[PDB]
DNA sequence: GATCTGGCCTGTCTTACACAGTGATACAGCCCTTAACAAAAACCCG
C-alpha cells in the first residue's frame, strides 16, 4: 500500500492538479469516467457496468414477487 | 310354399385423440479506437 504510494506519488500529483484546475476540483467523477473508460477499452464492459451499479448504488439484491417469478416461469 | 318385411352386421363417415422442447451452432448486432472533419442546441458577447 505505502509501496505503490511511493509508486505513484508523481501521477498523484499530476493528475491532482490538473483535475482541479480543469473541472474545479470534483475529482470523483472525472477520475470515475477515467477507470471507467479505460476499464471499457479492454472490453470488461461487465466489471465496467457493475461499478457504474456501485457507484451508483442499487438493488444489490431482488424483491420476493421476481423470485417468485423466476421459479414459477 | 311363396313372399313381404324387419333385424343384425359391416362398412363409410365425421368429430376427436399427445410436437414444442433439447443442446449445439450460426449469425447479427453492438461497442472500443484510431484520427480528423463537420454539426444540434447553449449562451454570453456585441
Amino acid at each position: 500500500r505505502r509501496a505503490q504510494k511511493h509508486r505513484l506519488r508523481e501521477l498523484k500529483i499530476q493528475v491532482k492538479e490538473f483535475a482541479d484546475k480543469e473541472e474545479g476540483g470534483d475529482v470523483k467523477a472525472v477520475c470515475l469516467t477515467l477507470f471507467l473508460l479505460a476499464l471499457r477499452a479492454r472490453n470488461e464492459h461487465r466489471q465496467a457496468d457493475e461499478l457504474e451499479a456501485i457507484m451508483q448504488g442499487r438493488g444489490s439484491g431482488l424483491q420476493p414477487a421476481v423470485c417468485l417469478a423466476i421459479r414459477v416461469n
